[PDB]
């Protein structure tokens, strides 16, 4: 629900984020603060292209 | 998790695969061997087009 569209569930119990994500980028997701819109445009591209 | 993007959950308890899938294609999914990348490009097209 948090990651939203930015990533996909590989199935192996991991989410294959579709965009460059630095350590800070990761940390922002673990607390729950992370926002999808930020990387939305970026991720969306690597997915369907 | 297996089908990944290739298909969609119709809701009626079925997955509407978006690409030509022969009997072998199906069998590969039942054991779990099946790979998404193979039909990724193909399926992706029929979905958003
Ligand atoms: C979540 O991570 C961000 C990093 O951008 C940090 O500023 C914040 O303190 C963290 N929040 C929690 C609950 O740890
Ligand atoms: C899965 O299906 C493939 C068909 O390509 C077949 O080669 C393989 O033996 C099957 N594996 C299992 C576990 O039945």
């Amino acid at each position: 629900r948090q990651l939203r569209e930015n990533a996909e569930d590989m199935g192996n119990g991991c989410f294959k984020i579709y965009h460059k994500c630095d350590n800070a980028c990761i940390e922002s997701i673990r607390n729950g603060t992370y926002d999808h819109d930020v990387y939305r445009d970026e991720a969306l591209n690597n997915r369907f292209q």
